[PDB]
């Protein structure tokens, strides 16, 4: 018997989901198990628990981002510069890993999607426009990002069978932390500007590898170990619910205590 | 033991569609296997963008969506479990109802396109973009979803086309319209439950249709389509790595009706 809408609603409420919350979701649909009506019922149940006054956001990114063209043979790069489509928020695919639900969320009526291709977020609900508005192209996990706004509105992160290493918010903690050294990347990307394709250079902190000798799984495990968040089952999945403000504060201090620069310049 | 090629470009797919016979302003129903096409520069949406470029905004593109999660099987469930479905299963919502499982990557992509229209019959739902998308998807009756009041009937009436892009010929939905039209010695008629939205609220209705899960007699759609191709029906050509077929909807329907009636007809 597949998990029903009502069963999931009750499980979300038992974990601590409440009306009016703003929530970023990371999920593994396989971990939840069979749901009556399919994966979209997971989103419908969560939005039921949040009510229309709540907000639900997910990381989408862009599956087809051609940020690697400089590594291709020159003649192939030339083809990409002419023929690869730009990031179009209406149709750009979300990244493939752990994003079945993010792709579902893009067909919801009244969805909003932020403008930074690599860091794009999708959101539905009362504060969806606020969270996704004015997402800067450079430093997409920084001060002008949906993650900064999620912290400012005292939102939450919900892990629904998703590995703790995939918490996007921790890239915002990396941005904030005063660390000895952070790796900067600069990469090409085609976007739409006044309805025309334009290739631009995006600058950001590397989000593919850590800036020092840590992992997000290590940080999150330490947070849980000192009492951070709530834990419970939703369907077949192990779930965690974290306050965005407290987790960000914890992670910044965690990074600064281990990888800060005590030298003055 | 065969390697994947350099990704096909938008421009090279447009050229291949035009070489196959796609013309501006046509109305086309597409059956595709994205895997068969091979790597595309920009991903599967580029297949749709190239096809719409060949058709222009004056053309129309339609695909079969259905509803992957339709609970049309609940009458065969024990009573306690059936009651759970009746209370908890979501209704068909055309905005979010996912398309059927197989060969539907492009149908799911079409649903994120602006100005998409989806027809109202859950099990037989079609999605369309372009000039005649509203016309094709309008007023799709709940009963006999492949019949006189269907997008397939309208596709035939406006003299549209069927494009096969690496999909097996047996999956041509239009052949269920031929079954509807053909006078045959035996037909299975089914009634099944379905939850829909009626004034924003979930209501369970009973749908009546010809069975489309099994043939009505000793035939298969692969048989019909293979006989059609063998007698010169359609045009053929490569699109990316896929072998493609382009059929006139009216000619294929007429052929399939005559095929069924010659073997099982009056
Ligand atoms: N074979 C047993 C039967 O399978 C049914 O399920 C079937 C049904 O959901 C679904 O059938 C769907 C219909 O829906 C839909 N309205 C049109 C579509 N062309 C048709 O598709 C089917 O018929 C085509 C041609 N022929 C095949 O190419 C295709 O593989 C097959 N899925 O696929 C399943 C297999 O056809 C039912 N479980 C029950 O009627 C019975 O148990
Ligand atoms: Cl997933
Ligand atoms: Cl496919």
């Amino acid at each position: 018997i597949p998990h029903t809408h009502a069963h999931l609603v009750d499980a979300f409420q038992a974990l601590g989901i409440r009306a009016g919350q703003a929530l970023m979701l990371h999920a593994s649909v396989k971990a939840v198990g069979a749901v009556m009506g399919g994966p979209n019922v997971i989103l419908q149940a969560l939005m039921d628990a949040l009510t229309p006054d709540g907000t639900l956001m997910m990381y989408a990114g862009w599956q087809d981002i051609p940020d690697f063209i400089d590594s291709l043979p020159d003649a192939l790069k030339a083809v990409y510069l002419e023929q690869h489509p730009p990031f179009d928020p209406a149709t750009a695919r979300a990244v493939r890993e752990n994003s079945v639900l993010a792709e579902f969320l893009r067909t919801w009526p009244c969805v909003h999607r932020s403008a930074n291709p690599e860091a794009s977020m999708v959101a539905v609900g009362r504060q969806a426009a606020l969270l996704t508005a004015n997402h800067a192209l450079d430093y997409g996990y920084g001060v002008e990002s949906p993650l900064a706004k999620l912290v400012a509105i005292e939102g939450y992160v919900l892990m629904l069978g998703a590995p703790l290493d995939t918490i996007t918010l921790l890239h915002h903690a990396e941005y904030l932390a005063k660390m000895r050294h952070k790796n900067v990347v600069r990469y090409p990307c085609p976007i739409l500007r006044d309805g025309r394709k334009v290739w631009v250079t995006v600058e950001d902190y590397d989000t593919g590898d850590p800036h020092d000798d840590y992992s997000f799984e290590q940080i999150a495990r330490d947070y849980v170990a000192q009492g951070g968040g709530t834990r419970g089952k939703v369907g077949d999945a192990d779930a965690y619910l974290f306050a965005a403000q407290d987790l960000t504060r914890f992670a910044v201090q965690w990074l600064e205590s281990r990888f800060g620069d005590s030298a003055s310049y």
